């Protein structure tokens, strides 16, 4: 079904691409000729990425960096971006505040930076992006996790933020059927993924087995790609079976049938 | 199962309890002989309100009224109403900022001031009731929707909220077992339910709303039961489907492959 020349001279835009995932898929769009620009806060970590991603054959590699906690930096970079490859056909949002797996006591701080960081700025992106999506007929790619789906305990603040990513896309897409609004949204939805913060994460944990983050990061693109509503990729194919909400499925159906909303478009 | 008597004389805090659910259950608790301490942003509202739960028959009823929007005015509230009332056995999480049907464009306001006010608010009061709750073996009572289980058009800052108080809240409970925390969280999937604030919003032509008294009063034998989800539709389709038993296997054979004891 997928084929790498559909992503040949597009122009994507992959945030937290200096390491882990976001790197890979960086790599991944290289190799099928994409123009890319990279973010995260590390310009020399990202100035590395970007000499890989021209020896790769990307059709243009640029960085710009900065904190997604500055919703300014977030707003004003989707500028910056989409005058550098001068339009935009894929928005891949991926970065993270740093987390670690810890028991809930007091921390607000964390609770509400994950807010900001992990969903906040995502809007704040998607909502600078959306022009050009539209008139590129666009993607949305958003990566959360099985903790976005699922409840686990030692991430509550991690899952809280996953889990409005699911909240907030999946209603503004039933919105964007709607309105007519030609620009697709994909949600990632991983299982431990094999990254040097996951498995330092991990570290001791010896039954929790990791993904390949290259393989993951290639599903992410080919779903996007795709225009798939939903990406999942586990190691395990217990959870590939059982994370599938067919319930969740039928109740959206029934209301898209059973109300007309052209009235507030 | 159920008994009225459950709620005699227990220590109840209900946020956003000057109109609508929160009213109502504040009434149903008054009803049931407890001791109540209700929030909103209106004191004139809810001095009628604290006036008609001695009335109906609260072992005690006082009001502390304030905007949620304040973390510190949360954090403060607890301690106040705990002194109110000498304790705390239940908390019910209702409150929300104002939120009307419309089209998501350009609004990141709407949709922190959502996660201020509909969820970060509840994570405040929830740590500032913890030891009193936890003294006293306690229930968190959350007040979420349809829309906080699955997604639709016209509410993706409220969607996004209440989609959190599910991550936060179950993790959270997760985490209680583990470190043997015997404080009960109980999560409300409400469908659409006959509140003057819904029924102006929805002025939607053949949505069914539910009966309010009958929805505060389900979501008090919930948490009394201290069930993790209490759902309450006017549809007998919604209530079947709603159900997420593949989460329920997922959750099982994580709480069974780890041990998280050093923690
Ligand atoms: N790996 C796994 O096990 C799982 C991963 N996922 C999801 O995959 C995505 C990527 O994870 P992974 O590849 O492991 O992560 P990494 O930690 O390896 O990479 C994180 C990236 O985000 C950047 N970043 C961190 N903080 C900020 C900030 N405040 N502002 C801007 N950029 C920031 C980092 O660079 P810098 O610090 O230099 O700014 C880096 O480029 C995340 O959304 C994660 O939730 C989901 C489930 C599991
Ligand atoms: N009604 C329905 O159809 C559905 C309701 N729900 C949930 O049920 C709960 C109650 O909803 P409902 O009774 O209909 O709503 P209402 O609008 O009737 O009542 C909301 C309450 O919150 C208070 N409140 C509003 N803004 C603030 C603020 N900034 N700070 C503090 N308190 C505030 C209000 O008091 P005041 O203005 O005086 O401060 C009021 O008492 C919510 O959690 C809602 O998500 C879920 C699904 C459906
Ligand atoms: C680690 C956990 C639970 C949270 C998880 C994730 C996730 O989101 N991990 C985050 C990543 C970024 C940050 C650092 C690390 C890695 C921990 C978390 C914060 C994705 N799958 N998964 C998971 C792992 C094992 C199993 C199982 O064996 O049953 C099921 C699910
Ligand atoms: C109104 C809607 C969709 C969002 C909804 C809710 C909800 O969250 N209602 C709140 C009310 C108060 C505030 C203003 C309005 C009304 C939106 C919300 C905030 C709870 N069930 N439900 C719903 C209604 C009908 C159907 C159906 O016929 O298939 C399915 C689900
Ligand atoms: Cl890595
Ligand atoms: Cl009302």
């Amino acid at each position: 079904e997928f084929r790498p020349e559909m992503l040949q001279g597009k122009k994507v835009i992959v945030t937290g691409a200096s390491k882990g995932i976001g790197r890979e898929m960086a790599y991944h769009l290289a190799k099928m000729g994409a123009h890319v620009v990279v973010t995260a806060r590390s310009k020399e970590t990202l100035q590395k990425v970007v000499s890989h991603c021209l020896e790769l054959g990307a059709a243009s590699a640029h960085y710009i960096a900065g904190t997604m906690e500055d919703m300014t930096f977030a707003e004003q970079f989707v500028a910056q971006a989409g005058k550098l490859m001068g339009g935009l056909d894929m928005l891949i949002l991926n970065h993270i505040t740093n987390t670690s797996l810890n028991l809930f006591h007091d921390d607000i701080h964390h609770v509400r930076k994950s807010m900001e960081v992990n969903f906040l700025s995502y809007v704040v992106l998607t909502v600078a992006a959306l022009p050009m999506l539209k008139q590129s007929n666009g993607s949305i790619v958003v990566v959360s996790s099985l903790a976005g789906k699922v409840a686990y305990p030692l991430v509550a603040a991690y899952s809280a933020s996953k889990f409005a990513l699911d909240g907030f896309f999946s209603s503004i897409r039933k919105e964007y059927s709607v309105s007519r609004v030609n620009v697709s949204i994909t949600l990632c939805v991983l299982g431990l993924i094999d990254t040097e913060t996951a498995m330092k994460a991990v570290s001791g944990i010896v039954h929790m087995q990791a993904a390949p983050k290259e393989e993951c990061a290639l599903e992410i693109i080919k779903g996007g790609a795709l225009r798939q509503e939903e990406v999942y990729y586990d190691s395990s194919r217990w959870t590939t079976l059982l994370i599938r909400n067919p319930s969740r499925k039928i109740l959206e159906e029934l209301y898209s049938t059973s109300y007309n909303w052209d009235r507030f478009i």
